């Protein structure tokens, strides 16, 4: 289904799980990909009410269905924690500056 709506992008729960699984694996192997060194810390400056606990890590989710491998990140991110719990799916689309809004 279109479980999450990130601006004009639609993600299924399976899209979110595959993206999360890939970010976590890299987090746990101590490796990073891309210019922005993904997965990195998501600081929660927006102050979202994530049910799960901090430190939070952000990883790009691609609208194409491709899993992120170091290229252009895009607007959308999966946010997970240290226990691989999903905190949320966020996007820079619809937010001003370099801020994020939550995907609905
Ligand atoms: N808006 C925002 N950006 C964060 C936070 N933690 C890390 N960032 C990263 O810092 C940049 C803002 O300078 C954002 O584009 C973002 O990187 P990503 O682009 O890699 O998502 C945070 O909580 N809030």
């Amino acid at each position: 289904a279109c479980d999450y709506t990130c601006g004009s992008n639609c993600y299924s729960s399976s899209d979110v799980s595959t993206a999360q699984a890939a970010g976590y694996k890299l987090h746990e192997d101590g490796e990073t990909v891309g210019s922005n060194s993904y997965p990195h810390k998501y600081n929660n400056y927006e102050g979202f009410d994530f049910s799960v606990s901090s430190p939070y890590y952000e990883w790009p989710i691609l609208s194409s269905g491709d899993v992120y491998s170091g290229g252009s990140p895009g607007a959308d991110r999966v946010v997970f924690n240290e226990n691989n719990q999903l905190a949320g799916v966020i996007t820079q689309t619809g937010a001003s500056g370099n801020n994020f809004v939550e995907c609905t």
